Protein backbone atom coordinates (compact mmCIF):
# COMPACT_ATOMS: atom_id res chain seq x y z
CA UNK A 1 0.00 0.00 0.00
CA UNK A 2 0.87 3.47 -0.44
CA UNK A 3 1.50 5.63 2.32
CA UNK A 4 1.55 9.56 2.44
CA UNK A 5 1.84 11.44 5.61
CA UNK A 6 -0.14 15.70 6.45
CA UNK A 7 0.82 17.50 9.84
CA UNK A 8 -0.41 19.67 12.18
CA UNK A 9 0.51 21.63 15.34
CA UNK A 10 -1.33 23.60 18.07
CA UNK A 11 -0.95 25.19 21.07
CA UNK A 12 -2.52 26.85 23.78
CA UNK A 13 -6.74 26.76 23.89
CA UNK A 14 -9.13 27.68 20.53
CA UNK A 15 -9.76 30.77 21.32
CA UNK A 16 -6.24 32.19 22.54
CA UNK A 17 -4.72 29.34 21.01
CA UNK A 18 -3.21 28.72 17.14
CA UNK A 19 -1.49 25.94 15.19
CA UNK A 20 -0.08 25.44 11.77
CA UNK A 21 0.05 22.08 9.25
CA UNK A 22 2.50 20.90 6.73
CA UNK A 23 2.51 17.98 4.47
CA UNK A 24 5.63 15.36 3.77
CA UNK A 25 5.74 16.62 0.14
CA UNK A 26 6.91 20.08 1.79
CA UNK A 27 4.36 22.21 -0.51
CA UNK A 28 2.68 23.29 2.84
CA UNK A 29 5.23 24.00 5.46
CA UNK A 30 4.22 25.32 8.98
CA UNK A 31 0.68 27.23 7.29
CA UNK A 32 -0.83 28.80 9.53
CA UNK A 33 -4.57 28.00 10.39
CA UNK A 34 -6.98 28.32 13.37
CA UNK A 35 -10.80 28.99 14.51
CA UNK A 36 -10.69 32.70 12.80
CA UNK A 37 -9.38 30.87 9.07
CA UNK A 38 -12.20 27.99 9.89
CA UNK A 39 -15.45 29.50 11.18
CA UNK A 40 -14.94 33.06 10.98
CA UNK A 41 -14.45 33.52 7.25
CA UNK A 42 -10.96 35.19 7.96
CA UNK A 43 -8.88 34.19 4.50
CA UNK A 44 -6.02 31.54 5.17
CA UNK A 45 -6.11 27.39 5.12
CA UNK A 46 -8.00 24.69 7.06
CA UNK A 47 -9.57 21.14 6.66
CA UNK A 48 -12.50 21.96 4.53
CA UNK A 49 -10.39 23.64 1.35
CA UNK A 50 -7.79 21.35 1.68
CA UNK A 51 -10.33 18.48 1.57
CA UNK A 52 -11.52 19.89 -1.49
CA UNK A 53 -8.51 20.31 -3.01
CA UNK A 54 -7.77 16.35 -2.88
CA UNK A 55 -11.27 15.99 -3.93
CA UNK A 56 -10.78 17.98 -7.16
CA UNK A 57 -7.29 16.25 -7.75
CA UNK A 58 -8.71 12.49 -7.34
CA UNK A 59 -11.72 13.32 -9.81
CA UNK A 60 -10.30 15.10 -12.58
CA UNK A 61 -7.10 12.50 -12.78
CA UNK A 62 -9.90 10.30 -12.46
CA UNK A 63 -12.04 11.38 -15.58
CA UNK A 64 -8.82 11.43 -17.80
CA UNK A 65 -8.30 7.54 -16.68
CA UNK A 66 -11.83 6.40 -17.46
CA UNK A 67 -11.82 8.68 -20.44
CA UNK A 68 -8.37 7.15 -21.97
CA UNK A 69 -10.03 3.56 -21.25
CA UNK A 70 -13.14 4.87 -23.52
CA UNK A 71 -10.71 5.65 -26.24
CA UNK A 72 -10.68 9.50 -25.57
CA UNK A 73 -7.81 11.77 -24.66
CA UNK A 74 -8.79 15.08 -22.33
CA UNK A 75 -7.40 18.46 -23.67
CA UNK A 76 -7.89 20.11 -20.61
CA UNK A 77 -10.47 19.15 -17.38
CA UNK A 78 -10.79 22.33 -14.54
CA UNK A 79 -12.68 20.95 -11.59
CA UNK A 80 -13.23 22.90 -8.28
CA UNK A 81 -14.70 21.56 -5.14
CA UNK A 82 -16.63 23.52 -2.59
CA UNK A 83 -16.76 22.48 0.47
CA UNK A 84 -19.96 23.06 2.96
CA UNK A 85 -19.54 23.06 6.59
CA UNK A 86 -22.75 23.23 8.35
CA UNK A 87 -23.51 23.51 12.24
CA UNK A 88 -24.74 20.54 13.82
CA UNK A 89 -25.93 19.45 17.56
CA UNK A 90 -22.74 17.63 17.83
CA UNK A 91 -20.64 20.99 16.90
CA UNK A 92 -20.29 20.75 12.77
CA UNK A 93 -19.71 18.18 10.16
CA UNK A 94 -18.92 18.12 6.08
CA UNK A 95 -22.16 17.83 4.77
CA UNK A 96 -21.77 18.28 1.07
CA UNK A 97 -19.14 18.44 -1.72
CA UNK A 98 -20.38 20.60 -4.65
CA UNK A 99 -17.88 19.58 -8.13
CA UNK A 100 -17.99 21.84 -10.38
CA UNK A 101 -16.13 20.84 -13.92
CA UNK A 102 -15.13 22.43 -17.35
CA UNK A 103 -14.03 19.39 -19.90
CA UNK A 104 -12.76 19.74 -23.37
CA UNK A 105 -13.04 16.31 -25.36
CA UNK A 106 -12.77 16.40 -28.83
CA UNK A 107 -15.19 15.15 -30.83
CA UNK A 108 -17.19 12.42 -27.51
CA UNK A 109 -20.70 11.99 -27.84
CA UNK A 110 -22.38 14.13 -24.72
CA UNK A 111 -24.94 10.95 -23.26
CA UNK A 112 -21.04 9.34 -24.11
CA UNK A 113 -19.25 11.91 -21.76
CA UNK A 114 -22.43 12.13 -18.89
CA UNK A 115 -21.46 8.28 -18.48
CA UNK A 116 -17.84 8.52 -17.94
CA UNK A 117 -18.39 11.74 -15.59
CA UNK A 118 -21.19 10.27 -13.35
CA UNK A 119 -18.88 7.09 -13.24
CA UNK A 120 -15.44 9.43 -12.24
CA UNK A 121 -17.74 11.57 -9.56
CA UNK A 122 -19.07 8.23 -7.70
CA UNK A 123 -16.27 6.61 -8.63
CA UNK A 124 -12.57 8.02 -7.78
CA UNK A 125 -11.14 7.25 -4.24
CA UNK A 126 -12.01 10.25 -2.78
CA UNK A 127 -15.49 10.29 -3.59
CA UNK A 128 -15.43 6.94 -2.35
CA UNK A 129 -14.26 7.44 0.77
CA UNK A 130 -16.64 10.57 1.94
CA UNK A 131 -19.99 10.34 3.65
CA UNK A 132 -20.72 13.84 2.37
CA UNK A 133 -23.89 14.52 -0.52
CA UNK A 134 -21.63 14.80 -3.66
CA UNK A 135 -22.86 17.01 -6.40
CA UNK A 136 -21.80 17.55 -9.99
CA UNK A 137 -22.01 20.12 -12.04
CA UNK A 138 -20.24 20.16 -15.96
CA UNK A 139 -20.02 21.40 -18.51
CA UNK A 140 -18.83 19.82 -21.93
CA UNK A 141 -16.80 21.42 -24.90
CA UNK A 142 -15.81 18.56 -27.88
CA UNK B 1 -23.08 27.39 5.93
CA UNK B 2 -19.37 27.92 5.92
CA UNK B 3 -18.14 27.35 2.28
CA UNK B 4 -13.77 26.54 1.22
CA UNK B 5 -12.86 25.94 -1.95
CA UNK B 6 -10.46 23.57 -3.42
CA UNK B 7 -9.05 23.24 -7.09
CA UNK B 8 -7.40 20.68 -9.62
CA UNK B 9 -6.56 20.77 -13.29
CA UNK B 10 -5.86 18.25 -15.72
CA UNK B 11 -4.26 17.77 -19.18
CA UNK B 12 -3.70 14.88 -21.62
CA UNK B 13 -4.23 11.08 -20.55
CA UNK B 14 -3.32 9.85 -17.29
CA UNK B 15 0.81 8.58 -18.21
CA UNK B 16 1.48 11.61 -20.28
CA UNK B 17 -0.88 14.35 -19.11
CA UNK B 18 -0.11 16.06 -15.86
CA UNK B 19 -1.89 18.13 -13.28
CA UNK B 20 -1.97 20.63 -10.84
CA UNK B 21 -3.90 21.64 -7.38
CA UNK B 22 -4.81 24.88 -5.96
CA UNK B 23 -6.67 25.92 -2.67
CA UNK B 24 -8.90 29.45 -2.70
CA UNK B 25 -6.64 30.73 0.07
CA UNK B 26 -3.28 30.42 -2.16
CA UNK B 27 -1.50 27.92 0.76
CA UNK B 28 -1.59 25.57 -2.79
CA UNK B 29 -1.04 27.36 -5.81
CA UNK B 30 -1.35 25.20 -9.35
CA UNK B 31 1.38 22.95 -7.50
CA UNK B 32 2.15 20.32 -9.94
CA UNK B 33 0.84 16.58 -9.20
CA UNK B 34 0.13 13.28 -11.35
CA UNK B 35 0.46 9.53 -11.60
CA UNK B 36 4.37 9.49 -10.46
CA UNK B 37 3.52 11.18 -7.13
CA UNK B 38 0.69 9.84 -6.64
CA UNK B 39 1.41 5.94 -7.78
CA UNK B 40 4.97 5.78 -8.01
CA UNK B 41 5.97 7.47 -4.79
CA UNK B 42 7.80 10.48 -6.49
CA UNK B 43 8.26 13.16 -4.29
CA UNK B 44 4.96 15.97 -4.52
CA UNK B 45 2.12 16.84 -3.45
CA UNK B 46 -1.46 14.35 -3.79
CA UNK B 47 -4.51 14.10 -2.54
CA UNK B 48 -3.48 11.29 -0.03
CA UNK B 49 -1.26 13.67 1.54
CA UNK B 50 -4.02 17.08 1.38
CA UNK B 51 -6.31 14.86 3.38
CA UNK B 52 -3.65 13.99 5.98
CA UNK B 53 -3.05 17.59 6.68
CA UNK B 54 -6.34 17.92 6.73
CA UNK B 55 -7.34 15.23 9.33
CA UNK B 56 -4.37 16.24 11.24
CA UNK B 57 -5.39 19.82 11.25
CA UNK B 58 -9.09 18.68 12.65
CA UNK B 59 -8.12 16.36 14.78
CA UNK B 60 -5.74 18.42 16.70
CA UNK B 61 -8.21 21.46 17.04
CA UNK B 62 -11.31 19.50 18.24
CA UNK B 63 -8.58 17.98 20.81
CA UNK B 64 -7.60 20.87 21.95
CA UNK B 65 -11.43 22.45 22.09
CA UNK B 66 -12.81 19.19 24.13
CA UNK B 67 -9.52 19.60 26.82
CA UNK B 68 -10.68 23.17 27.11
CA UNK B 69 -14.52 22.07 28.07
CA UNK B 70 -13.29 19.95 30.63
CA UNK B 71 -11.01 22.66 32.09
CA UNK B 72 -7.64 21.74 30.72
CA UNK B 73 -5.09 23.39 28.47
CA UNK B 74 -2.75 21.44 26.50
CA UNK B 75 1.03 23.08 25.78
CA UNK B 76 1.19 21.08 22.70
CA UNK B 77 -0.21 18.60 19.69
CA UNK B 78 1.53 17.36 17.41
CA UNK B 79 -0.10 15.10 14.97
CA UNK B 80 1.03 12.98 12.10
CA UNK B 81 -1.84 11.42 9.70
CA UNK B 82 -0.38 8.62 7.85
CA UNK B 83 -3.29 7.80 5.07
CA UNK B 84 -3.38 4.43 2.40
CA UNK B 85 -4.12 4.40 -0.48
CA UNK B 86 -4.79 0.32 -1.24
CA UNK B 87 -5.26 -0.95 -4.73
CA UNK B 88 -8.80 -2.82 -4.65
CA UNK B 89 -10.70 -5.05 -7.02
CA UNK B 90 -12.08 -1.97 -8.91
CA UNK B 91 -9.06 0.31 -8.76
CA UNK B 92 -7.90 2.49 -5.88
CA UNK B 93 -9.43 3.19 -2.29
CA UNK B 94 -8.12 5.20 0.80
CA UNK B 95 -9.04 2.25 3.50
CA UNK B 96 -7.23 3.80 6.29
CA UNK B 97 -5.68 6.72 8.28
CA UNK B 98 -3.42 6.45 11.06
CA UNK B 99 -3.12 8.99 13.39
CA UNK B 100 -0.11 9.82 15.66
CA UNK B 101 -0.26 12.34 17.90
CA UNK B 102 2.68 13.66 20.80
CA UNK B 103 0.69 15.74 23.68
CA UNK B 104 1.67 17.63 26.56
CA UNK B 105 -1.23 18.73 29.58
CA UNK B 106 0.31 19.12 32.52
CA UNK B 107 -1.03 17.16 35.27
CA UNK B 108 -4.28 16.07 33.62
CA UNK B 109 -4.72 11.95 34.80
CA UNK B 110 -3.71 9.33 32.08
CA UNK B 111 -7.39 7.71 32.23
CA UNK B 112 -9.33 11.36 31.99
CA UNK B 113 -7.06 12.28 28.92
CA UNK B 114 -7.34 8.79 26.92
CA UNK B 115 -11.03 9.32 27.34
CA UNK B 116 -11.19 12.57 25.98
CA UNK B 117 -8.43 11.71 22.88
CA UNK B 118 -10.51 9.35 22.17
CA UNK B 119 -14.05 11.17 21.94
CA UNK B 120 -11.98 13.48 19.36
CA UNK B 121 -10.58 11.21 17.10
CA UNK B 122 -14.08 9.65 16.38
CA UNK B 123 -15.62 12.81 16.92
CA UNK B 124 -13.75 15.37 14.92
CA UNK B 125 -15.70 16.55 11.46
CA UNK B 126 -12.78 15.08 9.48
CA UNK B 127 -12.81 11.92 11.18
CA UNK B 128 -16.54 11.94 10.83
CA UNK B 129 -16.87 12.40 6.94
CA UNK B 130 -14.23 9.57 5.81
CA UNK B 131 -15.60 6.15 5.78
CA UNK B 132 -12.06 5.07 6.14
CA UNK B 133 -10.47 3.05 9.51
CA UNK B 134 -9.20 5.18 11.58
CA UNK B 135 -6.94 4.12 14.45
CA UNK B 136 -4.71 6.46 17.36
CA UNK B 137 -1.48 5.96 18.89
CA UNK B 138 -0.46 8.66 21.34
CA UNK B 139 2.07 9.95 23.89
CA UNK B 140 1.21 11.54 26.61
CA UNK B 141 3.47 14.36 28.66
CA UNK B 142 1.38 15.30 31.95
Amino acid sequence: TIHKKGQAHWESDIKRGKGTVSTESGVLNQQPYGFNTRFEGEKGTNPEELIGAAHAACFSMALSLMLGEAGFTPTSIDTTADVSLDKVDAGFAITKIALKSEVAVPGIDASTFDGIIQKAKAGCPVSQVLKAEITLDYQLKS
